[PDB]
């Protein structure tokens, strides 16, 4: 049994809810919240900007030190950093950004990072301002992630479209 409430069950392991991931993290304090990161961990906008704002910029301070030491992530890759006030840990995952021209086949590789964690609160990778089709992102998620994932979708209109169209 876990703390996640109000989710619709899509499969054995994937659950979905219309929710602000920031507000959901604040309530649940999950072991792992996923950030929709870029390779530079520059948390300017979208989910990353919102998560970072909720940490009072501490996520960005920590991230800048991580990049200064380790250099940029790979598209499709990830790193585990602090969850600050939102979660125990933040898994920063880089999905391909279609608005920068990145290979969408890298979306499966991005979701494979989730399999290293038993339970996660996450957004749809590459969706929103990353330019991918969120329906596609949800299909790759379900067909790739084997661990228990709680997907928070910010847009209500999109949530309803994702549920109604889910196979
Ligand atoms: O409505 C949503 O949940 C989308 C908003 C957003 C922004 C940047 C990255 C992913 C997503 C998912």
């Amino acid at each position: 049994v876990n703390s996640f409430s109000g989710y619709l069950k899509l499969t054995d392991n994937v659950y979905i809810k219309n929710a602000d991931i920031v507000e959901e993290a604040k309530k649940v304090k999950p072991t792992v919240v996923v950030n929709a990161a870029n390779v530079y961990l520059k948390h300017g906008g979208g989910v990353a900007g919102a998560l970072n704002k909720a940490t009072n910029n501490a996520m960005q301070v920590e991230s800048d030190d991580y990049i200064a030491t380790n250099g940029p992530l790979k598209v499709g890759g990830s790193c585990v950093l602090s969850g600050h006030n939102l979660a125990k840990h933040c898994l920063h995952v880089v999905g391909p950004n279609v608005n920068k021209g990145e290979d969408i086949q890298l979306l499966k590789s991005a979701y494979e990072n989730f399999n290293q964690h038993e339970v996660l609160l996450a957004p749809l990778l590459s969706a929103g301002i990353f330019g991918a089709d969120p329906i596609h992102s949800l299909r790759v998620c379900v067909d790739t992630v084997r661990t228990n994932v709680y997907l928070a979708v910010f847009d209500k209109n999109l949530y309803d479209k994702l549920v109604s169209s889910f196979l």
